[PDB]
């Protein structure tokens, strides 16, 4: 169960 | 279950 | 089950 | 159990 | 169970 | 004379992987 | 004479890799 | 004569790495 | 003559990597 | 007069081998 | 009067070998 | 003649690692 | 006169080997 | 005249070698 | 006249081998 | 001789074996 | 000889295997 | 001789196996 | 001889191995 | 002789194995 | 200059 | 200059 | 100049 | 220079 | 110069 999960890179 | 995952990259 | 995952790329 | 993991990087 | 967690690298 | 400009090689890829796999019985 | 630019060799990759594994029963 | 300008050899990779695992009876 | 500009060699990855492993009875 | 000039290589390999096999339901 | 100039090689490889196999449902 | 800028090797990782591990009956 | 320039290599693999393998459900 | 110049070498590996295997549910 | 030069090396490999296994659920 | 030039190589060669090596399903 | 130039190489020579040997799968 | 240059080499071989080497399932 | 440069070496080989060797699944 | 030149070598070698060796899962 | 894995997999 | 794993799998 | 993991997994 | 593992895992 | 690990698990 995931939820919401953010992965970001800059 | 996935929900909202999110994978971003710049 | 998936529900909204976004692989965005820039 | 995942609710609203944040996982960035600059 | 995992609620809110933050991974952040500058 | 003989001389060049700014010469620049950029490779910038932006790739899409995504693996899904699922076995039920 | 002879001279050249200011060169710039730039490597950015932008990978989005996503691994989906299940095995129900 | 014979000069170069201000080079710059820059790698910046930015990956987005995620396994999901998952085994159910 | 035969000089150099400002050189400079940057490596900056920037990686996310999340590993989800779950087994259930 | 010898200027080697600029020499400048980037590897930047993206192997994503993904694999599920041997799963035996009896 | 020698100058080697600019020589800028970029390997960037997209490997995606993705196999689901030796699934026995029996 | 035959000098150089200043130089940078800059090395500057940012990584994010996550292991999730879960074994229920 | 001998200038040796610039040699600037930048090596960044992204291997992402993923394997979900030999799960026996008897 | 002998200026050996600047050599820059950067090696950043990212292996994310990731594996579930032997999961008997008997 | 011999400069050396400047000669700069960077190792910052990242392995993030993770694995589950030898689970036996009976 | 007289070989002048840099030499500048990438060297990245792929082998992906995904197979089934003596497997006697059911 | 007067091999005159910057050797600046890359060998990153990548070998996946994912495989089944001498498995009886039921 | 005369070998006149700068030497800035990388050597990252990636070998990743994730195999079932003698098994019996079920 | 006459070997003038510098010498910077980066030796990272990767050898990940997630296997299953003589293993009795049930 | 005449090696002139620096050595600034970086060796990590990284051998990652996470296996199961003789094991009789139930 | 030789490219290519000598690999004998099976 | 040789580039390729010597590899045996099985 | 030798590139390649000798490697026997098996 | 000889760059590789001699792995025998197995 | 010799990079690798003599490794033998198993």
């Amino acid at each position: 169960g995931l939820f919401g999960v953010t992965q970001a890179s800059q």
